[PDB]
């Protein structure tokens, strides 16, 4: 039998491996000729796997590089002018790689150019309550400053964006080893800890969702009209750097000014974590100036598309995807994800050789320049928005596969729980311990609802990923699944070695999965996934359990706004007509789902499809949230202080957050009325594409 | 046989003559209880004649009525302040009806409150050209002044608009007999024309598709957080006022300062039609003040909205819709063509009795507010956007069946085209010395297309009417038919008696159409479209017919840029992208009508609907026209100049007009070349939805 026993035992542990080792030898940057010559060898090799047809779609998209010839780096330069500490110019390759060609430097991408000299301030993750708390409570400005912050906790960009409304002129970013260096673990090449002189590469971009900075809504093609520069969506506006904890501690050990408020704000290094501003006494007069000469440019990135057509609805589209493009060797991101990919690929084309064919297509990507902010699945959905909008079932997302081996983690839509939960208790755990174990039942026991008790946590999703503008900005269900680690206020910091040259094929196969069994675990999560999304008759997503979410949500909103009982007295603000929608979507779901399972008619059967897969699309507004017109999904966005976080009711979040530093109440609370009553119309509109339709 | 002879068949014109002489008793102005009322009845009557659902849906929308007890009116001052001359408070009403309580005086709805006081300036018809004239050419300032204008040739609100935009305190709007009288016609009662008490009602607003002022992008449901005023769309920012002939007359003959600088600036009054600004010698220091008192007040309407379920496809939606408000009695606008839905609807309920359904679901919409800006059908579009944008297969409206008795005029999306000249056909004739011949024998001969000898015309499709939000912001294939005159440079003036008082059954069974012959040629082409359309297996669209226009669009938009060839060298601006789409386009189409006509499989025909169907969507642009978000059509959107004209290539077309004018030049080509690329793209991609699907 063609069945997905059949797809899912043909995946092969060997073949990731292999896979993986043929992807990590050289690094593959965005819009290097290494990253061409990848995309031609993928493309030949998904055409010999079987697909019908596999297509280079290429863009033309603003991507950024360090100068070659005029290195990065941060000085201590003392009154006279004289640079008395240099931070490095590279990080030491690791063994067996100190004569490749090409490592792109660390650098944040899209820092502007400048060399900005000034005295520091510390200012802990750069988080927004980090800035609360040293503008409101401490009282230090930072206006004309330098700041420097760890990595860790919150999307770097964020960091960045917080900077600048500060007043900061230049943002220093070192990863610390309380974020970075599991304890009791070696580092590379002898553990996968950070070593001192690692550092994490990363793009410094507020693009909320726009794709390529100069062509935001449209595709970057040959005739694309272009904004200027100084029009560009999401650029940075002052120079920024990232730095290993080596130097970071030259940087921080001279510093003084205030302590550090609390032990929250205190690394692992053997230095104060003095706020500043500036050096203690003796060091007064010495400054830190930046050199930051990387230049943004232009430049052509291919994405390759594959189609395996389905035999009985080739007019739906179920995707999976995930980027090729690395910052060097990509050993786990992303090429962890592209081998899972490839041997994906491989089985199904195995049963498309011997006469299967899917019941609805199935679409697979190899995104370029992800690493630079997702632009090539952006630019791609920018071109194909409308054929997506009307045919898209469902997005799959297919980065890193592991990032430890401790768990399964999940973040999808509520319309794929059901599946997730259905799927996994299918599949076996590879866990030690779990040995003829469900991967459902290792996954539940490890990472428990905090809700559901018997049941996994499964997250929001936000940004950081190539999923990002099918579900916020097309509103087509999307999931992602991946390997995790044990390390909770670690789980959007990055594993140690992220973004960093030490990420390669021998951490991956020497310290994370050397018999690639949690790669193959993966793989069959998300290749199976895709199989029952393109070949289950009825599509396999459960509209009562977005009820079950939108309550949750629907509380937690009214919660937050209860803190605040006198000005909605004053200001008459009712979640009301929230609740009511919510309810209604209950009933509407509860009365659809008797339908579909008590409905041979291949019209009624469509028409239910068709009401599911609209489902996800119904929680859009054209008009968009507020300030951020790319991001168009009512019920989840981005948050607004971490890009890596989903958000619920992002419209009435953003309206209350901080509301009480608002210097107009009467408008600020208008606004967070006029959020309740677009949430309030779009969950009753989307129940409404559940109705009876005449 | 139930087939569409059976449907064409059962329409009566006694019937139809039975139906306005119903509606056109008493006033049915919107938000008041006799419009309620009519909704009421109507509901009830779609029930009895067989609808499977008919429901109210009613809205809370910002309208405007004059103050009962401080009437708006008109004076010439003379320097004590004293009054010596006064406009008319009322119409007079026709014979029989001047007991009629509540009939609402001339007034134009939405003016603010004011009583400015000034000298008159005469503006023509005040649209852009005629201010561009005065301006540009006589050097005659609007500023501070009060603006004199005749109706005709423009939509009435972008005379205002450009009053405003000229610096007028205030406007009044006249209808000259050179426009509103035919000559060797008799004035109401005794026929026709307009009499020197007559006066055109008609709001003023400039909302761009936004529907109910107060909650652009979402229903004004009970819920809803309305805008403050002061934030409303559209509203205009100077008091206007209109008067009939015998009053313009008046305030025309003192007129001094400037000749009319050409014979097309003068109508056909017994004055100079000098421009001014003030009157002449003896009475230079008399003034006009105008005394405005309306006011805006938020106010519930109600659509009657009735479902026929379809056999087959009941999620494809076939809608017919038209208004039931009327400024008074609506003798020809609207209930002329709400009594041709009247009796489309007992047809269809007819067949439905006798076992029939279409094969599609069809939607009959009795639309209020639509004289107070398209508010009722522009509100129901909002609160149900998602079931239309997924399931919105074409609107065919339903306004005035007649406005003369000359031919057929029509306009809709090239879509329809071939299915207009297959219905008109099929149809017969009404018209004298055509007897046996069809009707599209004798529209064709009465109008000639101007491209393709043969064949009719066809117009483009603006706004003016409840279309607008299906086909301008959700892509929706839209059509309208009704006979009309031969009076081609009135076309966008109305008939004389339009929006007046006099506009009665009386007019309409005495000098328009006595046998409702005309009538029912009417009904038989709208209710034989959605015959077509909610019946054919195949949706009858022809692809092929928008690239016929597309290229025409395209050699016309190019040949506007060709009149500044020095600056298309200097800023490179090519269409070459823009005639690339249009041949893709073309040769696409071409492909998709082979496979359409050469493919037993319902889901390869309901794949290829979905192509049908979403290929009118596939133009619209989720981020709309510059400065116009709820206009997202790119091929089409009503003219900024003139809102009841269709512009094609709208978004180039603004970026050109007047180009020779910006100071900017490199700034302004920069976005002729933008929206370019815009089109070019849009063309591509729904060019793209035509290919195979994969
Ligand atoms: C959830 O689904 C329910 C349907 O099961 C839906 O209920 C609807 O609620 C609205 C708003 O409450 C009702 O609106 C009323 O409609 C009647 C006519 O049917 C009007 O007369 C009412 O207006 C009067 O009362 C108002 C409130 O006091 C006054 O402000 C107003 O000036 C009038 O005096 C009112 O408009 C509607 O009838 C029901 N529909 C039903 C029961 O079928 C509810 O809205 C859904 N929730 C959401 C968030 O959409
Ligand atoms: C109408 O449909 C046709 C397809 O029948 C479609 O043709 C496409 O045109 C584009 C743009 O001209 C072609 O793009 C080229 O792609 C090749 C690789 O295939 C590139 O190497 C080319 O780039 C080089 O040349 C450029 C121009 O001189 C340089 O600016 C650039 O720096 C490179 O040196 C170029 O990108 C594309 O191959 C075809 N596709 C085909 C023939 O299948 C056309 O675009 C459609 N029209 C519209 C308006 O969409
Ligand atoms: O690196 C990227 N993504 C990594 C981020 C790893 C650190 C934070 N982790 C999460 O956000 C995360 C991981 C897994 C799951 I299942 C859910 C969330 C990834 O998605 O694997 N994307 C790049 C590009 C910019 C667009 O974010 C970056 O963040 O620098
Ligand atoms: O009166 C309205 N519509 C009339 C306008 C009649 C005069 C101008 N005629 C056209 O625009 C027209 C008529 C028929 C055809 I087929 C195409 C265009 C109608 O559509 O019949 N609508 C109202 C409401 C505001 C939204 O325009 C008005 O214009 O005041
Ligand atoms: C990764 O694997 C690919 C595919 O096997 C290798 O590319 C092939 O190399 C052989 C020998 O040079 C050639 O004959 C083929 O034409 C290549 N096939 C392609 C590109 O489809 C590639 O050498 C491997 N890369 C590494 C680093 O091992
Ligand atoms: C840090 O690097 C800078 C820049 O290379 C060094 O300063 C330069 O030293 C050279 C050789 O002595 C001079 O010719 C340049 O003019 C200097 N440039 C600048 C910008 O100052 C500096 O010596 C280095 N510091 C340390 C501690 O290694
Ligand atoms: C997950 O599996 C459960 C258990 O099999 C599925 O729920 C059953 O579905 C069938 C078919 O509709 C019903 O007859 C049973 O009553 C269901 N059992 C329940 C609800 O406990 C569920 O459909 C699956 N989820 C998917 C496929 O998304
Ligand atoms: C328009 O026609 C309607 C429908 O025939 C009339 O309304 C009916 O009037 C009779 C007699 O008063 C009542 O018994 C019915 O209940 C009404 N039916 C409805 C409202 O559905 C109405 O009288 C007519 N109007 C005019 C001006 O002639
Ligand atoms: C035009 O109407 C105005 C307003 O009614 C008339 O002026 C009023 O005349 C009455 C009675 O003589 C006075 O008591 C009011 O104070 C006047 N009001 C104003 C605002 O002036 C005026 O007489 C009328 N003119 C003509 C020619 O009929
Ligand atoms: C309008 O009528 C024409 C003439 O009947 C239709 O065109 C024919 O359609 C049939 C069925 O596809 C073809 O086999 C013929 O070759 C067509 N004749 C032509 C193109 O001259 C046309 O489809 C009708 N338009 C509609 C229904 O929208
Ligand atoms: C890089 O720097 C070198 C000199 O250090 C300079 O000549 C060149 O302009 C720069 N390259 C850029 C800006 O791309
Ligand atoms: C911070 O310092 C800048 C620079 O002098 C000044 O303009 C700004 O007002 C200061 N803000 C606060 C809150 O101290
Ligand atoms: C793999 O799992 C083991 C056993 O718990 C752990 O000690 C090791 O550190 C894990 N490797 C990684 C990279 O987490
Ligand atoms: C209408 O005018 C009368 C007096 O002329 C006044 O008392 C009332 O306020 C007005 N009505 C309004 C503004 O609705
Ligand atoms: C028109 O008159 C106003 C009022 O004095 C003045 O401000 C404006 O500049 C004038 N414009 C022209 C073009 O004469
Ligand atoms: C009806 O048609 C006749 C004959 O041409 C014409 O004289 C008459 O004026 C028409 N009525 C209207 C309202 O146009
Ligand atoms: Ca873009
Ligand atoms: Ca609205
Ligand atoms: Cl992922
Ligand atoms: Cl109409
Ligand atoms: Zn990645
Ligand atoms: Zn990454
Ligand atoms: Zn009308
Ligand atoms: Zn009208």
């Amino acid at each position: 039998k063609h069945n997905m026993k059949a797809f899912l035992d043909e995946l092969k542990a060997e073949n990731i491996k292999k896979f993986l080792y043929n992807f990590t030898q050289i690094p593959h940057l965005a819009g290097t000729e290494q990253n061409f010559q990848l995309a031609k060898q993928i493309q030949s090799q998904w055409k010999e796997f079987g697909l019908d047809s596999v297509e280079l779609a290429h863009y033309d998209v603003l991507l950024s590089y360090p100068n070659k010839t005029h290195p990065n780096y941060i000085s201590i330069i003392n009154e006279d002018g004289n640079e008395i500490f240099n931070t490095s110019l590279f990080e030491p390759p690791p063994p067996g790689y100190e004569n490749v060609s090409d490592i792109v430097p660390p650098f944040s991408a899209f820092s502007p150019q400048g060399m900005p000299e000034g005295d520091l301030v510390y200012v802990n993750y750069a988080r927004t309550e980090d800035f609360f708390k040293l503008e409101r409570d401490m009282k230090i400005n930072c206006s004309g400053k330098i700041v420097i912050a760890r990595y860790g906790k919150v999307f770097r960009g964020n960091k960045v964006k917080n900077a600048q409304l500060a007043g900061a002129k230049g943002v220093i970013l070192y990863s610390d080893p309380a974020d970075y260096f599991a304890p009791g673990v070696k580092s590379y090449p002898d553990g996968w800890n950070l070593p001192g002189g690692g550092v994490q590469r990363g793009n410094i971009l507020n693009l909320n969702g726009a794709g390529d900075p100069l062509t935001p809504g449209y595709p970057a093609n040959e005739y694309a009209y272009r904004r200027g520069i100084a029009e560009a969506v999401g650029l940075p506006s002052i120079p920024v750097h990232p730095i290993g904890y080596y130097d970071a501690q030259k940087l921080l050990e001279k510093m003084g000014g205030s302590a550090p408020p609390d032990s929250s704000w205190r690394g692992s290094l053997k230095v104060p974590y003095n706020v500043g501003p500036g050096f203690t006494g003796n060091f007064s007069t010495q400054k830190v100036k930046m050199h930051i000469h990387s230049t943004n440019e232009v430049t052509r990135i291919y994405n390759v598309i594959g189609t395996l057509r389905g035999a009985v609805e080739p007019d739906r589209y179920v995707i999976l995807g995930g980027h090729r493009d690395s910052w060097v060797f990509g050993g786990i991101d992303p090429q962890s994800g592209a081998a899972v990919v490839h041997e994906i690929v491989r089985s199904f084309g195995t049963l498309k050789k011997e006469g299967w064919r899917p019941r609805r297509t199935i679409l697979f990507a190899s995104w370029d320049a992800e690493e630079f902010g997702l632009l090539g699945s952006t630019e791609w959905a920018e071109e194909n928005s409308r054929l997506l909008q009307e045919r898209g079932v469902a997005y799959i997302n297919a980065d890193s596969s592991i990032e430890g081996n401790y768990t399964l983690r999940v973040d999808c839509t509520p319309l794929m729980y059901s599946l997730v939960h259905n799927l996994t208790k299918e599949l076996k755990s590879p866990d030690e311990g779990f040995e003829g174990k469900s991967l459902y039942e290792s996954w539940t026991k490890k990472s428990p609802s905090p809700e559901f008790s018997g049941m996994p946590r499964i997250s929001k999703l936000g940004s950081g990923n190539d999923f990002e503008v099918f579900f916020q900005r097309l509103g087509i269900a999307s999931g992602r699944a991946r390997y995790t680690k044990n390390w909770e206020t670690n789980k959007f910091s990055g594993y140690p070695l992220y973004h960093s040259v030490y990420e390669t094929y021998e951490l991956v196969e020497k310290f994370y999965d050397p018999m690639f069994k949690y790669h193959l675990t993966v793989a069959q999560v998300r290749g199976g996934m895709v199989f029952e999304l393109a070949n289950s008759i009825v599509l396999p997503f459960d509209c009562r359990d977005y009820a079950v979410v939108l309550r949750k949500y629907a509380d937690k909103i009214y919660s937050i706004s209860m803190k605040h009982p006198q000005e909605m007295k004053t200001y008459s603000v009712s979640f009301d007509s929230l609740f009511s929608a919510v309810k209604n979507f209950t009933e509407i779901a509860s009365k659809f789902s008797e339908r579909l399972q008590d409905f041979s008619n291949p019209i009624v059967l469509r028409m239910m499809n068709d009401q599911l897969m609209f489902l996800e699309r119904a929680f859009i507004d054209p008009l968009g949230l507020p300030d951020r017109p790319f991001y168009r999904h009512v019920i989840y966005a981005p948050s607004s202080h971490n890009k890596y976080a989903g958000e619920s009711f992002p419209g009435i979040y953003d309206a209350l957050f901080d509301i009480e530093s608002k210097v107009d109440p009467s408008k600020a609370w208008g606004e967070v009325k006029r959020q309740i009553y677009v949430a309030a119309f779009t969950v009753q509109a989307a129940a409404e594409t559940l109705s009876e339709v005449a």
